[PDB]
């Protein structure tokens, strides 16, 4: 029976041509957005730009909000920052909560994540107590994910680092598990009883805009399994200033190219 939840989400306007099928995903925490990131499918393959949410921008008109902030008042309050902000005009919404996103890497039978040496954290209740391959369950690359106080083995003793520390590991956590859901999603793929059931929990621990249809999902799906084949499957950060080298983390030159590639631009962008 699963369907999906719906919210009726104005999409933005834009003037840019190169700026086509944009989805944004959020990883969903009065609300905070954990995950933001865009899944640009094009002709060339698909790419992932995975947006940091300790991330400052212009959230509207002479006004500025850090990315996970912006999710609060709801999501077309970040849909219409990342437009006023970013310049990226999203087409289709998917939004993601803590209790859907451990379903769906249940689902998937967990994601191979490589540990690179022991981490806990007493907050999001992580502790992996060896480096190596370790299939997390879904809790786990929750718990990943979330990790904000990330406490590591230093001279014998568990230490917490700097908030910048703890916002790259996420960031660098977020993306590993980005790879690992996308490598996972295809070796389910390949199964046909598989995928029935599997798409089937997928549409109903999902939340859709009410303009994208589950239909656009599967051609969303369709072009990632054949970027998967052509080695045209890419996910990048955004690339910010050092992070500890500022007070508030803003776009810089690097990020504004980055994005000015795949044709987002604050000037061409508009809400409502
Ligand atoms: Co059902």
């Amino acid at each position: 029976a699963h369907r999906p939840a719906r919210v009726d989400i104005a999409m933005p306007t834009t003037s840019s041509p190169t700026a086509g099928e944009t989805w944004l995903i959020l990883g969903t925490d009065g609300s905070r957005a954990d995950v933001i990131a865009l899944v640009r499918p094009s002709q060339e393959g698909v790419t992932i730009i995975n947006l940091p949410r300790d991330l400052t921008i212009n959230s509207k008109g002479m006004e500025l909000d850090r990315l996970a902030t912006t999710y609060v008042p709801g999501p077309q309050n970040t849909v219409n920052a990342l437009c006023t902000g970013l310049g990226i005009p999203t087409t289709h919404l998917v939004t993601i909560d803590m209790a859907q996103f451990a379903t769906i890497i249940d689902s998937l039978g967990g994601i191979e994540v490589d540990v690179p040496e022991p981490v806990r954290d007493a907050y999001t209740g992580l502790n992996l107590s060896s480096a190596g391959r370790h299939r997390l369950s879904g809790i786990d690359a929750l718990a990943l994910v979330r990790s904000r106080h990330p406490e590591i083995l230093r001279d014998g003793r568990w230490v917490t680092m700097s908030q910048a520390d703890g916002a790259q590991r996420r960031s660098q956590s977020t993306a590993t598990v980005m790879q690992a859901v996308l490598s996972a999603i295809g070796q389910k793929a390949s199964n046909p009883v598989s995928l029935h059931q599997l798409a089937h929990t997928v549409a109903g621990n999902i939340t859709l805009d009410s303009g994208t249809g589950l239909s656009d999902l599967a051609a969303l799906g369709r072009s990632a399994s054949k970027a998967r084949r052509a080695g045209a499957t890419t996910i990048i950060d955004l690339p910010t200033g050092p992070r500890d080298e500022s007070i508030i983390v803003s776009p810089n030159q690097e990020s504004r190219d980055l994005l000015a590639r795949y044709g987002y631009s604050p000037k061409t962008c508009r809400p409502a």
